[PDB]
């Protein structure tokens, strides 16, 4: 498939298709030639780039066209088109012709360009991409059709969760010329020894076709050979363990061999680190693990969801200098840049597939057919990111309805799917909603991690701090109650905050009551010895659709969208250059 | 005069004249009736009442005019007009008959209404404000005209001071029948003994007229009886001192005597408590005092320079939560509520008359015309304040252009003025500016404690707190220097801030940097022995003229406008409550 990120070696030539492409919202024939009169960025979420609200608010086919000329491509190569995502849907086309398809909108796929054009001048790409949610997508959305009374379709998606559907073609596309028999696959795993000093390393190469010889070169930081085989298994010793905040990669050079004669070649990195979940406590390496850091979204101005590296870095950055040392890729899969940069500045991400809102506005395991896409987004989810040392939790959805009857018997096979999936088995957890109180609910049973999503101060008992503090402390330690073993992580916890509020009296929306929810919050998650984490809600501003409890979007963000701090920022960042990286509150 | 604060007693009956009069910016006639077309507030600034740009910007003289009912006066009663203050001149008419005059727009004055009106009916009451300012007014302004070729004299005020030239009738006006033999003045000294358990009181009541008899009656703060005398002195034991932000006030009931019947009575409020500057310190009851507040402005929206009452407490309800102790009134003299306000809360009040702009945009003393201004504004400052035991310290002016050559013969006879006339001989001060370095100034060696406006970090040295730090403390070092027993306070520092501007960059202008240069200034002023007060500019956000240095208004404030707090007050608060009022740093 397209696990794999794209890269360029001396087998694989890969070409970036980024760039202006003739755009249209609305109906296209593939056959024919869609002019210029309107053009688009890729990558780029489309909808900042409009500038009246009815195309901002256009849901249907969306069209991505240009005229692209053809590389030399030899008789033992094919030619594919990799796209790192398509947001939501995507029909490709090449000269017209249907060649792919595609569902789920934060999510790699390729696609084969047909072998009768290698030896054409040109080819005609056409992408029909489209923004439609309904029960049977992830995420979820209210699907609806008016008639405008003209004779046409009017159609509109109801968001079932908190943040605008930005769509266009998010992520770098690539032209990707490789082997015909290539490598699709790596897995890479690893057992530590008891001394933490040396490592058993375990490589499952996959190939489309037949092969000689699997040769893999192993090379440290210092791009020094510590290890070769041909027999896809290798002891190391004098390890570097991969640290939070102090991250070590290696890089594994897979080559396969044809008749005494280099087919393909492929670089994959990896980190040697363990993870265990056990009484209580998050252990990496062995060690008691706190979590500090945010939630976040792939959110930015002019270029909503689409693809920003340097954004990734700017937040990495200020996450690190913070004392934070972790984030959760909600309410989606991030792109494979983050993933990468994670792995390299030593930061903990909690993997999240786009299961959010699997909530009727009860009966709502009645209601929801995303069984499907659910299964597909967990297979695609670790397939894409297991390899990946700063990876070191999976979700299986955020805040569905799991209190309500047909719950457990919705998430039983998804959490086992991790499991089954994953090579490492790293833990699961389900990010719990505020109305499934440990009575009602009866789905966090199945999960290794209790991630909670808790507004007491803000949502409930709404700038009533001292109420609040009663009410947080209650539910906390009735979860630890019901589960005396399970970890308790806060993955959602904040107020909206427009800079510039301000008061003498902790009023809500402004910036002094933002640090007075905060301080609160924490005076109640020191007093339980099972919470090992907290993520707050969110880093930065973000867009939302039109409600009346959004500001012009959700500003419960510690930065602003521009990334300039808040006056909690200060707050923060004393409290979590205080506690280290590696804490334990069992003592 | 009018020193004393108007009351109601049993032989004075004062009315106030205060709510809606009719109003004219321009030309009028006071013989002719002024209609209605134009209205006013008294009291408030008129204008941010104006609409235009045009009406607000009027220089000139402008009209309030009512028709008033003459209320009952007895044979030996007299009726007058009470101006709390008129900005900046003004000329009262009665009937069209000019009957008073005043010339500065601080201080309070009043004006006898004909005795041949007081069995009229009615009377026409017209107030001939004017607004404008010159070298010969307190404080100083820019005057020009220049013909609008239509026939017309426009006028315009180009202001010497960094505040708006607000104005109108901005304090209460009172009707007052009171005794033709009355007391217009009572002074009230004391010296406390040695065990500062007793006190030896003074009292210097004068009359118009000859009187039998002076009864003084003294009364503590339970209404009780603790004293009487007939000979204008009194002996108090067991004495209850006015402290720091622990304010207690004794009331001197006042009755004057003739053919053995009340002639008038009033009632004037006093606290006993001492002052004394030596050694490099200012001494409060014989203790180190370490002054924390504000330089502030009379300045809220929608009255302007207008008296508000709930301001006044709401700001000083505000300085003592936050652990300061004093403010200062730049610059000008503050309405008499504020100033008892101060008596009753224990505020430490440095006063201020309006000796501002004393300074060409060198040969500042040949085109300063302020002498007789100047004399004036001093001999009403003491005459209306000597009593109040919150005064602690005259100043003689605010940045002038003390340099130059004939600034020391300009203010050496004006220092003498306020020890001649306060009976306290309270010290006085000059508050300084910053081109007058230790070297190049004349003036300091004729004050008493050397009072300080220093901006290293935002006018000189912008955004570089690094060098900013190095200046200011080789410059205080060297004020430290040249008089080595003269107390210091920091009168004025800080840096313009808007609500809502953040960066992680120190950047000027954000709330972050407005901490980091407070932050950056108190380690400095720390070190120095001899620094013994630090008064920041300003409280609050205030209005002023145009001018590319001024962002709508000037934004220096730890508060908003509108009292709201910005970031750095949280800083101040923990600050001020470390730093007790009696603070010795000589140790
Ligand atoms: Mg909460
Ligand atoms: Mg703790
Ligand atoms: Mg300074
Ligand atoms: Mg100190």
């Amino acid at each position: 498939n397209a696990m794999l990120y794209p890269l360029l070696t001396k087998t694989r030539n890969t070409y970036d298709l980024g760039g202006i492409w003739n755009f249209k919202l609305g109906e296209h024939n593939p056959n024919e030639l869609l002019p210029s009169d309107e053009v688009m960025v890729i990558p780029t979420s489309f909808n900042d780039l409009m500038v009246s609200k009815e195309k901002r608010d256009y849901i249907g086919d969306f069209w991505y066209e240009k005229v692209i000329e053809v590389p030399k491509v030899s008789e033992d190569e094919e030619m594919v088109l990799r796209f790192g995502s398509v947001t939501h849907q995507a029909k490709i086309y090449v000269d017209g012709v249907l060649v792919g398809e595609h569902k789920g909108g934060f999510t790699p796929f390729e696609v084969l360009v047909p072998e009768c054009k290698y030896n054409n001048e040109k080819i005609k790409v056409s992408i029909c991409a489209n923004n439609v949610l309904d029960y049977t997508t992830l995420p979820v959305g209210n699907y609806s059709e008016i008639i405008q009374e003209d004779g046409s379709i009017k159609k509109k998606v109801r968001e079932n969760f908190d943040f605008f559907n930005y769509a266009g073609v998010h992520r770098p596309l690539k032209l990707m010329i490789r082997p015909k028999n290539h490598i699709f696959d790596i897995t890479i795993t690893s057992r530590l020894s008891d001394d933490l000093q040396s490592a058993d390393l375990h490589f499952l190469v996959e190939t489309n076709q037949k092969v000689d010889e699997v040769r893999i070169s192993v090379f440290d930081e210092d791009n020094k050979l510590v290890g070769e085989t041909k027999d896809s298994r290798l002891f190391l010793s004098d390890v570097h363990l991969w640290e939070v905040l102090n991250a070590y990669l290696y890089t594994a050079r897979v080559e396969i061999f044809v008749d005494n004669q280099l087919q393909d070649v492929y670089e994959e990195n990896f980190g040697l680190r363990e993870i265990e979940v056990t009484n209580g406590q998050f252990l990496l390496n062995r060690k008691p693990i706190y979590f500090k850091g945010f939630g976040k979204h792939e959110d930015t101005f002019i270029n909503g969801r689409g693809l920003n590296e340097a954004a990734n870095l700017m937040d990495l950055n200020l996450l690190k200098d913070m004392g934070a040392n972790s984030f959760r890729t909600s309410h989606y899969p991030y792109s494979e840049e983050m993933m990468r940069l994670a792995d390299r500045m030593g930061v903990l991400v909690i993997d999240e597939v786009p299961a959010v809102g699997l909530f009727q506005n009860n009966g709502t395991w009645n209601l929801m057919q995303t069984k499907a896409a659910h299964e597909q987004a967990i297979q695609e989810l670790v397939k894409r990111d297991k390899n990946h040392p700063s990876v070191v939790m999976w979700v299986v959805a955020n805040e569905p309805a799991s209190h309500e009857a047909g719950a457990h018997d919705y998430f039983e096979p998804l959490v086992k799917l991790y499991k089954d999936l994953d090579p490492q088995k790293r833990p699961v957890t389900l990010v719990n909603i505020l109305m499934a109180t440990p009575d009602r609910d009866q789905v966090m049973d199945l999960v290794d991690v209790v991630c909670l999503n808790r507004y007491y101060g803000w949502y409930v008992d709404h700038g009533d701090l001292t109420n609040a503090e009663v009410g947080i402390r209650k539910e906390l330690l009735e979860w630890q109650d019901k589960f005396p073993d399970k970890p308790i992580i806060i993955t959602e916890y904040g107020a909206d905050t427009l800079p510039g509020l301000h008061s003498t009296w902790n009023i809500p929306y402004t910036e002094e009551f933002q640090c007075d929810f905060y301080e609160m919050s924490h005076r109640v998650f020191d007093g339980i010895p099972n919470l090992v984490g907290e993520q707050v809600w969110n880093f930065a501003d973000f867009e939302t659709n039109l409600m009346i409890l959004r500001v012009q979007g959700n500003h419960k963000g510690l930065f602003s969208r521009n990334r300039q701090p808040k006056q909690v920022v200060k707050e923060f960042k004393k409290r979590w250059m205080t506690i280290p990286h590696y804490h334990n509150k069992k003592n």
